[PDB]
């Protein structure tokens, strides 16, 4: 027994700290276009792409019916940038940054839940 | 014999720098939309317009066959602001600081070049 509303209030404080985050959040917040970045072998690795925008709208039309789905997609959206991208790589640091923030705003919200 | 993703690591942080520049590469971040921002003189004064997102694509894309032709870009960018927009303007100002950061940052990848 969940209401997305509430989830919203919830949630998307979290969500809102990794838009915050700046330029690290850049990359993220709009879906992997392969060959626009000049990577077309992207989904031979990723087979579920996720990013912040894909998030929000979900959050904002009640797709989310615990706060565990929002949860595993925001970890689908790191893994898969850490799954595909090389170690030195900005956008691998960048993820790792988003992670971090995400790890620390995430876990009072869901003790609470 | 410059090859994309050789000009991609090595001018790609000069770009970051830019980037990290908050709020002074805000507006730089897209195309200039006239209607929207209601500026409908902008391309009557503006013939080659630039900005930090078509210069990303075209190194993501391969499209700089030599390092000066971003190096082009980027100042081509800057001069456009300076020229369409007023000495006391916020856009005139932010300008200012994103070229003196990029000299700062161009400088050694050139030579290092
Ligand atoms: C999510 C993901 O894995 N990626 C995301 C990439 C990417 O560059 N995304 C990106 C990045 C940016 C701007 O990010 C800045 C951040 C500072 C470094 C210069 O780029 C804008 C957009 C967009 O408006 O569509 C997209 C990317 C590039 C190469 C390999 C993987 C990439
Ligand atoms: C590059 C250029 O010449 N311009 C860029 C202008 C501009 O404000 N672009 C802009 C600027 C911004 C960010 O605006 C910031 C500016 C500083 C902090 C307050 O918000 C976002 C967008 C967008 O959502 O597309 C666009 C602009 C406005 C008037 C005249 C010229 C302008």
């Amino acid at each position: 027994i969940f209401k997305p509303e509430e989830l919203r209030q919830a949630l998307m404080p979290t969500l809102e700290a990794l838009y915050r985050q700046d330029p690290e959040s850049l990359p993220f917040r709009q879906p992997v276009d392969p060959q626009l970045l000049g990577i077309p072998d992207y989904f031979d690795i990723v087979k579920n792409p996720m990013d912040l925008s894909t998030i929000k709208r979900k959050l904002d039309t009640g797709q989310y019916q615990e706060p565990w789905q929002y949860v595993d997609d925001v970890w689908l959206m790191f893994n898969n940038a850490w799954l595909y991208n090389r170690k030195t790589s900005r956008v691998y640091k960048f993820c790792s940054k988003l992670a971090e923030v995400f790890e620390q705003e995430i876990d009072p919200v869901m003790q609470s839940l």
